[PDB]
């Protein structure tokens, strides 16, 4: 079978959600000296921005295929499945996601994306899979303060909610869901909220200190992932 048709076979396993097929498939082509096809597909659902590569990526790395997710993906995945201290940086403005010091009572303490700080072990983060469904969700844990990325219930008069860290993960508010998306070379994602489908996003307001306020943003994202997604990047 041409290379063309494997690509197109594969890529159709991963957007109808049959990742075993995709696994299988997969296993087919890496075996047999055809990662061109793999990367293909892998580039193409990132151009396409679809989620089910998410899914893909973690069946590869639950189903012994992680040397498929190394060398096949972008290095984020490998970053986000190995559950490698990260910093999370917003494209916009160049700032790395943070917890504050005091607690802003059972909210927990506030996110916000730092003016200052892009390298100090307060801005390391690490995804933490979870399968329910035949999706992958995420758990977005601080190192420093052993805290999750949640979105409170209050909003503001635009229906944004505030991103706060939590002690547990209590509800579907302390849970994620990535889609890919690509700016130039840089393959980026955006980060939803399980409980309120909203993304994760960097005030345009700036604090006197150059912090931004991170927030669940009420509007429209796809399209801008300049504007609204997220590098990740190995601490
Ligand atoms: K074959």
């Amino acid at each position: 079978v041409p290379n063309d048709i494997l690509e197109e076979q594969l890529y159709n396993s991963i957007v109808v959600a049959d990742y075993d097929s995709a696994v299988e498939k997969s296993k087919h082509l890496y075996e047999e000296k055809k990662s061109e096809v793999i990367t293909n597909v892998v580039n193409k659902l990132i151009r396409n921005n679809k989620m089910n590569c998410m899914e893909y990526a973690y069946q590869l790395w639950l189903q012994g295929s992680k040397d498929i997710v190394r060398d096949c993906f972008p290095v984020e995945f490998r970053l986000i499945f190995a559950e490698n201290a990260i910093k999370l940086m917003y494209k916009r403005d160049g700032l790395a996601l943070t917890l504050s010091n005091d607690v802003h009572g059972n909210d927990g303490r506030l996110a916000f994306g730092d003016g200052k700080d892009k390298t100090s072990p307060k801005v390391s983060w690490k995804f933490i899979a979870l399968w329910e469904n035949n999706k992958v969700y995420f758990k977005i844990l601080n190192t420093e303060r052993n805290q999750y990325l949640v979105l409170g219930v209050g909003t503001n008069p635009n229906g944004d909610h505030m991103a706060f860290g939590v002690n547990s993960v209590d509800s579907f508010r302390a849970q994620w869901y990535l889609q890919p998306a690509k700016y130039d070379k840089d393959n980026l994602f955006y980060i939803y909220n399980r409980e309120y489908s909203k993304a994760l996003t960097l005030s345009r307001t700036l604090e006197t200190s150059g912090n931004r306020m991170a927030w669940g943003y009420n509007g429209r994202v796809i399209g801008s992932p300049e504007h609204y997604a997220w590098g990740v990047k190995a601490f």
